[PDB]
């Protein structure tokens, strides 16, 4: 078992990048959607409708994959999901240049979001089921790719604000970049069968869940907390146009990406250590901490940590805990079960992850 040139690993990393870089960009273009709808109102309900249509299909299709991934080849699932996402994003880019009233644009945007989240649900689940067969480092690879997707999203946001370009132009660029990335990801995947390291490892749900129940609930809780606090609540912090982006999104994405990466080479406390759920639980402390920072306009709660340094430090620790512990759970879940089931376990984990998102999306509401 020799991953020459780390090829397989690299590819998996790229794959991770491709799962969030398309959708992450879609979340970076929210200003553009709301500004085009400006032309009760659609813009005012846009975010809520988007979260609904994103988390419900995501959850449903991740569950269906957890149940039926064995029934469809992984090549089919992966390639088809990627092609569907690419086509949807190409249509998204086209619509930027075509005239369309606010209501048809709103509805078509929500349809594209439903399709993105569905196909990407199956794609993500299939990717984590695949990486479950490979060493833990190769699930850490997917997590690192996701972290880099977030990092690129943050940098692109900052540059779109700095470039002084029109929201339509910057959003067009976002969509085209996402399409190019999806093409690159497809190419990367197609280059897997030709790697002997990839062919070396490619050669009852209640029970599998009971075996990985601890780590599954762990990742679910991690993302519950994270999405309950980030970004809905953290974006309301004010200094005591570049403060919020840089101090919130940039810091979070940087430290989350680096944490997700560290799990590739350093995997403490391990898969059987009860310290991992303990740290996951300890992450609860970020709810009071982050809620008591310099939020404005503040009404029902005070500001105990007014200086921005508190906000930056809590953001660093929060994002890094998120990344590191989520990667550890995703890596150890498939390793807490026999080989013939590691593919299901992974898939199962991919569901709970999304659950942690959905619940978080509800708690942030
Ligand atoms: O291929 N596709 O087009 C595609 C693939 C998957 C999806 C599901 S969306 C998703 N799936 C996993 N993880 C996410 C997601 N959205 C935010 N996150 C993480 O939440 C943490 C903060 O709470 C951050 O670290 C983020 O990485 C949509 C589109």
């Amino acid at each position: 078992p020799q991953d020459r040139y780390k090829a397989v690993w690299l590819i998996f990393f790229m794959l991770g990048l491709g799962t969030l870089l398309p959708w992450n960009f879609f979340m970076t273009a929210t200003q553009y959607f709301t500004n085009r709808l400006d032309m009760n109102s659609l813009s005012a309900i846009f975010n809520n409708v988007m979260t609904l249509c994103a988390m419900l299909p995501l959850l449903l299709f991740t569950y269906l994959n957890s149940f039926l991934h064995q029934r469809i080849p992984q090549s089919v699932r992966i390639l088809g999901s990627l092609v569907a996402i690419l086509l949807v994003f190409l249509i998204t880019a086209i619509l930027v240049k075509v005239q369309l009233d606010a209501l048809p644009f709103f509805v078509i945007t929500m349809i594209k979001i439903v399709l993105i989240n569905s196909f990407g649900a199956i794609l993500q689940g299939s990717l984590f089921g695949l990486a479950g067969l490979f060493p833990a480092s190769y699930t850490a690879a997917i997590m690192s790719g996701q972290g880099l997707a977030g990092f690129f999203a943050s940098v692109a946001m900052i540059c779109a604000i700095a470039s002084g370009s029109e929201l339509s132009e910057s959003a067009f660029g976002y969509f085209i970049t996402a399409c190019a990335v999806i093409i690159l990801t497809i190419i990367c995947y197609l280059g897997l069968p030709r790697l002997e390291f990839y062919r070396y490892y490619q050669q009852s749900i209640k029970a599998i869940l009971k075996k990985i129940s601890v780590l599954a609930f762990s990742v679910c809780f991690i993302f519950t907390i994270t999405i309950g606090m980030f970004p809905a609540v953290t974006v309301e912090v004010k200094s005591s146009r570049y403060f919020i982006p840089v101090s919130c999104f940039l810091t979070f994405n940087i430290f989350d990406w680096l944490g997700r990466s560290l799990t590739a080479v350093f995997m403490w406390p391990g898969k059987d250590s009860r310290w991992l759920p303990s740290l996951v639980l300890a992450r609860l402390v970020f709810v009071p901490l982050l809620l008591l920072c310099n939020i404005k306009p503040r009404r029902y709660l005070t500001v105990v940590f007014e200086h921005d340094a508190w906000f930056i430090f809590f953001m660093a620790a929060f994002a890094f805990s998120n990344g590191y512990l989520a990667s550890l759970c995703m890596c150890f879940g498939p390793k807490k079960v026999k080989p013939a089931e590691a593919e299901t376990a992974g898939a199962i984990m991919a569901f709970f992850l999304c659950l942690g998102l959905a619940l978080g999306a509800v708690f942030s509401f």
